[PDB]
């Protein structure tokens, strides 16, 4: 239909009016001390939150213009959120200052490329230089430590999450549930992860996790692309006989089969998910073998020339459990017999053997790593069912945190990662006045984190936020005890992996931002 | 879609609005002096009520802000009616004060934060003065007291109450019913309850009480979730037979399941409603089996082999009567014979003995009283029917007061336990001005219940206030009577648990709400 | 009445729109393609000028604010062209120039006072640049030169004034009048100069020149304060009956003396002007008893015990013409005997001679300097009146920019002056980013006049100030010829007095106006 069309300034203004509300509603939660949000519910009494993420979720605006620009922020941001697991708030707070500062500059006649060359060299240079302050995380001790203190300061869990780390090993696969006794336990059984991502969102069973759950399903295995829905009827008869959920492993999925596939689980008569093959290639049926190891079925291609239709029970595969994250996929306890396993891991074994490609050989090394580390299962211990589920939360947010200072490491939080690195980068100077404008306004919106979690604390933001800067190390504002110290020693760490994905993607969409002048919009109607 | 956000002073303007139109609609009508207040009905006549709780489910306003303030404070009240059975108007009351009074102190310039710890530290010392002050209420002489003062001074539910709970226990299952004859009578039986809530509201078939009765109805033991209506259509086909409505117990329904039941209750043909499986895992399965011995029932489960499908009425338990609270389950005189019950009670209790974990046999210990106590049947005993209903009500109410009363304990009631906590705790002081200024907010917020109830009374609220806290012990005023006296000597008692949760609760919320900025909400259309 | 006031960056906006509305208006006629703009007359056909002056002299905005802002540019500019007599657009021009730029970064969030701490530390090197490039006129064929193009190309009035300037002197001082021959005539005659301006703008009786002019003057001479209306009766009613103008020399006057003096000559019986008594003190006195011996008159001086009352004809000074001016005051063959007057300056001469202070030795120098070199009568010479006015207004104009460029010197015109100041500036740096930007601004906005008289020619202003900026030395745009080319070989010649406090007061009134937060005004009514 038609489209209204604003370019220029009134643009820029329009865009920021909308970061502006999108960034109070959600850095108005950030930090410990974060001010509760109370969020308008439908039917019923209203929930109250202090989480980011459902914040900036339930943020739709009026106006076109200043809604997509919030709209934009809140994608980046939640593109953070799905990075690293964690640090929205302190993304969508680093945009919102960038943003600020830089369009400021830009109305001030400055030129935006050179505004965003110079925002882009001053990031990755906080970036290398926040990889500098990183600090390892290998040691099972600290490990624990943010284990605890990412879960409310609760050591059982960090205790838990270095078990298994231990146990399954450094880079392995961790997976959490409920369990029956009131004492956690811990157990290794064979397993799967790949990563791919659902097909459509409404196979989330949990909306709240974003997952699904199928207790003992059967898994299909197809290197088919999925054409017409008469391929899979005799499957879905017997799996409606056997009323038990089912899985799909498929090369791809049409449209078509997507609407039959939602209509059939709004229906509830079958309880179908499908998710994208993994892997690419031949590669691709080779790990489709490996899944049909793991749970005894039998992979349905079409070069073969067995086709859907002809599938029966006994061809299907089966495993225990199986969950599909928004971006990737864990099948638990594959029925398949392990002596079959050890005989694929160990003919995977002599294709590394006489591997010569570098990076084929890297894939068979990944394929027999996961085929012979499997996964580590979690399962949370209390008396009630409310703990359950905020234990099992818990873990799950632990886990998440832990394993990211694993990949890349852990730097002393509390927004003073950034405010060292910003001290350090402050002699960087580009090829003209604009570019040093720019860096100089990545520098000084990199302090926001900080300034933000003290006027959260109701302290006067600049003046915690002198004293830091003026100490050397990780010397610190604790939110918590309103007394400055040593961040390490007190406990308060945030991983740079996290830090490190937050400064780039607000960065990113901030200099994404700033370069822009045409924006074109339904009608308001 | 579009989402209106209001954050800062607004925020906080809206919602006191919201608050001060609830707290007034439901203050009105506190206390024996409380002021009639009228409400629409449809189609008829409006109906006319001094019980809080009504007014303030009928409460819910016209613009968003304000609305959802409102509802924030009503579902804490009705929070606070679930855990003890009454107190929903002084907590809303106390809610109210402590809300209007932060929140002019947050105008004022003062940390939120602060308020909210000082808040809380005042409230949770004036829990421990509470019990503290608390009277045992172990004697059956005050167990008949509160029982007649809670029963519009009725002493023979009183009587009845007390030998109820000499006959089965302090801590027993206590039931009313309706008798033939006009004389009341007192039988124990075999019976049961476990705390679980009925899955969907639409499965009340008397929306006044909160809950259903089934006479002489079947009961389904099941032990795995409902993935299908396939696996007990022959069920309702054998219970659509038998013209006698059918329970469901099992681990959990879907949403498909949900609306299927639905349906087929408002259809009428089969009446079913279904409850949440007690315990887990394990003791889940073992309160399973003891369900199976009092009904005859047979347990259902997967992992033995057993489907719902091959279900036969044999098969099926059964008891005399059912009556599900809101969450909670009682089924009187199940079917199965007894022997079978001391079988199983000897079982458990040598469980018992070679039990080592104390929880697991704090567990089987429950269990055996549970198994063994039984439960309590009360019929009333009157005249006509329209005296029925209302003892009835009284016999409810006033055994949700008692047993309130006999789990913690009495303190003077009016308002005087709070005036007389308040005046203890004057000297208690926070960590710096603002907790002070929370700590004070919080004690001359625990004076609005004497000053609402004593305003309703017409007299002036300040000097009555003045006149109790002058005197010491449970001096009181009296509003019946409109005259002081020991409040204790007139028999005015208040159980220390709903004084206790009203006050934990009002506090709950106002710290909430104290803390809150933001507050989105969907455009006015 | 009451006052609105606006503070804050509206005051910046409102003060911006109105310097904007008056640089436009009064910048369209800068240079020689300088286009027309055409004014209102209240009665008769409008008036069209090129001229700065007189298109900035009708402008006032019918918004408070936008006036203000307006009038504060005007202001200054009119004070520019009074220190010098030619650079009112430039000067606006480059006013406009550094407010918008320095508006533009306050709105950008730097600093106002280093910002203006920047601009004139700028202008400040610039101005002693400008006195590096100066090249001095002394000698008398660039003074021809010069006054060939300050009178539309016209070489014999360079020529009259270049023998004028070597009949008087180089510091002398030059007078223009009519001629009643076609020839032009020049001669020199006893005269006096003294800086003193009217006391009110109605004694001028000829408007578009901003003078009086008086043929056969009497002249009084008071040393005493004006008191009393009684005090120069008796010379008004002998002025008379003489029919003839007088002009007044006192030491001062107040409201009701020039009230009184308003009305008398609006009543036009007697055509009285008067002027403030110049210098001061003993000082004041010894050349009021030049002038006396100037023009035959006495002092009148309460000292001597001599009063205005007892005042005849005889005791007045007579001249032969008299001119006033803004700030400026000359009187010409007074006819005081020749004897006296050498009498006169021998005796300054012998008080020079036994001077031993300095300052007091330079006012007797100046005083002997004009007692004796008189004053320049340069009598024009045409066929018609209408080429009698207008070449009388051309040797004005030209006698102002030799006189000022004799002063300072003579720098490259066609604002090449300002693009090689700027460029040879370009590494000036001050002591922090804002002082930089604000260095940065005043050296961008010293492009602005050769920007305007390109754009007024209708080339493209980048293009050729970037050629401009390419070439060294003198090198420019001649805009009449549309050819680059030497400046000095050309002619295009300005004074570097009248381009230096052009640049002044623009950074002046810029800095004075970037550091405005306040403006309060009377309510538009
Ligand atoms: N008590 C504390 N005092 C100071 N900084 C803290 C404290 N607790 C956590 N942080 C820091 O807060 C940052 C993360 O922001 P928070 O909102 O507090 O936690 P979060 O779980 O990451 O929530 P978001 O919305 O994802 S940022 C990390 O750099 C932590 O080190
Ligand atoms: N005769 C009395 N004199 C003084 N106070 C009384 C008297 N009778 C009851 N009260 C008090 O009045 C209050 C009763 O409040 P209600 O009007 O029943 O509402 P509520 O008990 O706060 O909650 P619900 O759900 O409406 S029962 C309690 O605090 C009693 O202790
Ligand atoms: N032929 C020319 N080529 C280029 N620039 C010229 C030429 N003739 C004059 N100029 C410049 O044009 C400007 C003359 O400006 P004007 O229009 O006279 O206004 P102004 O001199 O700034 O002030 P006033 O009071 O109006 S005279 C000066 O900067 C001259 O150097």
């Amino acid at each position: 239909a038609a489209k209204d069309v604003k370019f220029g300034n009134d643009a820029r203004v329009k865009m920021l009016r909308g970061v502006n509300v999108l960034a109070d509603a959600v850095k108005v939660t950030l930090g410990p001390k974060g001010r509760n949000v109370v969020l308008d519910k439908s039917f019923g009494a209203p929930t109250i939150t202090k989480d980011g993420v459902s914040v900036a979720r339930e943020i739709e605006l009026e106006d076109k213009f200043e809604n997509m620009g919030a709209q934009m922020v809140k994608e980046v941001a939640s593109k953070a959120n799905d990075a690293a697991g964690d640090g929205t708030t302190t993304a969508t707070v680093l945009a919102q200052a960038i943003i600020t500062e830089g369009l400021k500059a830009v109305a001030a006649g400055m030129n935006p490329m050179d505004l965003k060359r110079g925002i882009d060299k001053a990031v990755t240079a906080a970036v290398e230089e926040l990889k500098a302050l990183s600090v390892p995380c290998s040691d099972s001790k600290a490990i624990a430590q943010v284990g605890t203190i990412s879960a409310n300061s609760d050591e059982t869990v960090g205790k838990l999450i270095a078990e298994a780390m231990d146990k399954v090993g450094k880079e392995g696969v961790i997976t959490v549930e409920d369990g029956t006794g009131l004492q956690d336990e811990l157990d290794v059984v064979e397993g799967m992860q790949f990563d791919r991502g659902y097909l459509s969102p409404y196979f989330i069973n949990k909306p709240e996790t974003g997952a699904v759950e199928l207790e003992s399903p059967f898994i299909l295995l197809a290197d088919k692309k999925i054409s017409n829905i008469r391929e899979m009827l005799p499957v879905l008869e017997a799996v409606a006989k056997a009323g038990k959920p089912l899985l799909i492993i498929a090369e791809d999925v049409e449209g078509e089969a997507l609407a039959t596939l939602v209509v059939n689980t709004m229906r509830g008569i079958v309880k179908v998910a499908a998710v994208k093959a993994p892997g690419f290639g031949d590669r691709r049926k080779a790990m489709l073998q490996d899944i049909a190891t793991l749970t005894g079925g039998t992979v349905i291609s079409e070069e073969i020339g067995m086709e859907l239709e002809k599938a029966t029970l006994e061809d299907l595969g089966q495993a225990k459990r199986v969950v599909i994250n928004k971006d990737t996929t864990t099948i638990i306890d594959g029925v398949g017999e392990e002596a079959a396993i050890q005989g694929r891991v160990a003919q995977i074994r002599q294709q590394i053997e006489e591997a010569t490609s570098d990076y084929d050989r890297e894939k068979l090394q990944e394929r027999v790593a996961k085929l012979a580390g499997g996964v580590a299962v979690i399962k949370v211990g209390a008396a009630t069912e409310v703990e359950m589920k905020e234990k099992k939360a818990r873990v799950e947010d632990a886990l998440h945190a832990t394993r990211a200072a694993v990949e890349e490491g852990v730097v002393a939080g509390g927004g003073v990662a950034l405010i060292r690195v910003a001290s350090k980068l402050a002699d960087l100077r580009g090829q003209n006045e604009d570019q040093n404008v720019g860096i100089k306004v990545a520098l000084r919106a990199m302090e926001a984190p900080l300034r933000q979690i003290v006027l959260n604390c109701g302290e006067e933001p600049s003046v915690v936020a002198n004293t830091v800067k003026g100490g050397d190390g990780n010397y610190g504002y604790n939110a918590a005890t309103e007394e400055y110290g040593n961040m390490i020693d007190m406990g308060i760490l945030d991983p740079t992996k996290v830090t490190r994905s937050a400064l780039q993607y607000a960065a990113s969409v901030a200099g994404l931002m700033i370069t822009t002048e045409c924006m074109v919009t339904d009608l308001p109607k």
